[PDB]
């Protein structure tokens, strides 16, 4: 059933990964993965608040009014890869990692999601602006990245931007 997720050492990691530089707000602009099936989706925003034990709090903010999702990304053996903190409360999740594949800070980020439940691994990535647009050649990156890893056009999804609650606070 789905496209296998790739290996974590075959999705690159962004070189000396700054945490610091990385932290604030984001707006995601494309998405794509293996359990993505396009029948678009409203843009919602992901803010990483860095804490002083360098593991962030993340908070999305998406339209139905507004909800708010809140979890803590904890460093893992390399700069710019995280574990999900409070792993007991998702009974269903084995396993979930992120990696930071490519950022330049103040413009775009391309992150990979992986995780594991009911023994299905799962997989995705998110291009991530600084503003709600970004580049025709960002965008074109991020399809080519996305199929890169085994990912095809109907699993790949670009978000319609909104003002109603993704800029709150
Ligand atoms: C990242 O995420 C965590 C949330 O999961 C967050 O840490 C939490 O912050 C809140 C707010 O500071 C803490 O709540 C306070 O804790 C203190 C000490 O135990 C309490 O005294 C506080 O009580 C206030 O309200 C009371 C109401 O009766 C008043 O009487 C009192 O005067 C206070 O005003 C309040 O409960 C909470 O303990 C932590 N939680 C953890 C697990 O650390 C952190 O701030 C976030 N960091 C960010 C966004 O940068």
């Amino acid at each position: 059933n789905l496209i296998p997720a790739p290996s974590l050492l075959t999705v690159p990691l962004q070189p000396d990964f700054r945490s610091d530089q990385f932290r604030g707000r984001w707006y995601v602009v494309g998405l794509a993965g293996n359990a993505v099936q396009k029948k678009s989706f409203t843009m919602y925003s992901t803010i990483y608040e860095l804490q002083e034990n360098n593991s962030y709090n993340v908070t999305s903010i998406l339209v139905r009014g507004c909800r708010y999702w809140i979890r803590t990304f904890v460093p893992s053996s390399r700069a710019g890869q995280f574990t999900l903190g409070n792993m007991h409360r998702y009974p269903q999740v084995q396993s979930y990692n992120v990696q930071v594949a490519t950022t330049d800070y103040n413009q775009f980020a391309m992150v990979f999601f992986r995780k594991t439940s009911e023994n299905k691994q799962y997989f995705k990535i998110t291009l991530y602006g600084r503003t709600k647009e970004l580049s025709p050649e960002l965008k074109e990156r991020f399809t080519r990245f996305a199929k890169s890893l085994g990912l095809k056009d109907d699993n790949i999804i670009f978000s319609v931007p909104t003002d109603q609650c993704i800029d709150n606070s």
